[PDB]
């Protein structure tokens, strides 16, 4: 476990994180896809071998020994409001799972379901809580990736206030 268990967040591609695994935000058929998926088909390709899974699942794939953690939110496009909160919660609740079998220090997360999964809605809030609620009990460094300036502020805010 890390020392002194933190959560960061930090506004660049998480391609290039510093952590021991990196969660993709991943679609459910292991296709390149846009995004945050993209930028990790690019980096780990070697980990989209058989990476397909269900949403609300996390399946981990090694590139080489780097732990990529494959997390399936719901697009809200196809969800409704209420059966897609199940599935994100869940689909961290996996996340959090993987973390603790693999035994890493740290891990490189994205907020599942915020960019074209978000069904066109500002979900910054609802996708922290949920990684909140299943990251808290876990003892890596957690290091949140984003790319918005405002959203960097309101991560960074949420999670001052716990502290
Ligand atoms: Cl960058
Ligand atoms: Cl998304
Ligand atoms: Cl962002």
């Amino acid at each position: 476990g890390a020392m002194a268990p933190s959560y960061r967040v930090k506004r660049m591609d998480i391609a290039k994180n510093d952590e021991e695994c990196v969660v993709n935000a991943a679609n459910p058929r292991g296709l390149p896809g846009d995004g945050v998926c993209k930028a990790v088909y690019k980096k780990w390709p070697e980990s989209f071998k058989n990476s397909a899974t269900p949403v609300g699942t996390a399946k981990t794939v090694m590139c080489g020994t780097y732990p990529v953690i494959h997390a399936v939110g719901p697009n809200f496009s196809n969800y409704t409001e209420s059966e897609g909160d199940r599935e994100l919660a869940a689909a961290y609740r996996e996340v959090a799972k993987e973390v603790t079998r693999l035994g890493v220090n740290s891990v490189a997360i994205p907020l599942l379901s915020t960019g074209v999964y978000s069904g066109g809605k500002d979900r910054l809030t609802q996708s922290l809580n949920h990684l909140f609620t299943a990251m808290d009990s876990t003892d890596a460094d957690v290091v949140i990736y984003c790319r918005d300036k405002e959203w960097e502020k309101k991560i960074s805010e949420a999670i001052q206030m716990r502290t």
